[PDB]
């Protein structure tokens, strides 16, 4: 049963919990970073730091994925976007026309998993 | 709508992209640290950080409020706790049996409103 509630008022600027978002990867994703914060292991190459501006969300996500989690790209609502990175094994699955809430997952030295929270328009 | 999906294996260590939670806070909430993320002003005091444990998550959260943030305290599916921290005014407001999937808000020099997204059981 997901769904959300607001405490509080009216004021101030927007902000998210999700707000940045890089990657170690070589031919498949050995870490999500997540605000900073490191998710996976220490093998493949780590990318650029995506930081989400204010009032920008990923609109678009493209995994590709096994058992483990091999490439991810996405697009934001200002026309942004990050990657594709990591190889080309596995199978590509694409939400379109979301805005993501939340990313979680299950990494031991490498990607295993990913949970994406979104709303789907 | 809101919804999730899941991509990937079964292996690794859950883990969560709200992965650790701090305040500002005095009479009211001056400010929220979403993984080392600053959001609000720089009044009150700073509480320590409370960091998720892999698998541990917002399980009852008791937020007061009014047009403003006041009071903020959680406790997890592990027995964990964080606060309270902040005022007694405003108004109580409880999440019993969740799960927290993220927290968003909105803040300028204090924290005006938070939108919780969670799933009841
Ligand atoms: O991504 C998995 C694996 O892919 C490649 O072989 C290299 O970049 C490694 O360092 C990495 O760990
Ligand atoms: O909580 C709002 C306000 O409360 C108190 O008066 C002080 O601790 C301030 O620094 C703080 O900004």
């Amino acid at each position: 049963g997901l769904t959300h509630r607001k405490f509080g008022g009216s004021g101030g600027s927007p902000f998210s919990g999700l707000s940045s978002i890089a990657v170690r990867s070589g031919s498949w994703l050995d870490a999500i970073i997540i605000d900073g914060v490191h998710h996976g292991g220490s093998g493949g190459n780590l990318s650029p730091t995506f930081t989400f501006g204010s009032g920008e969300y990923i609109s678009n996500m493209t995994i590709r994925s096994g058992d483990y989690i091999d490439n991810i790209s996405f697009e934001t609502n200002m026309g942004r976007r990050f990657g594709p990175y990591g190889g080309s094994g596995g199978s590509a699955n694409t939400l379109s026309n979301v805005k993501v809430i939340q990313i979680n997952g299950s990494a031991g030295d490498y990607l295993d998993s990913l949970d994406i929270y979104y709303e789907q328009y």
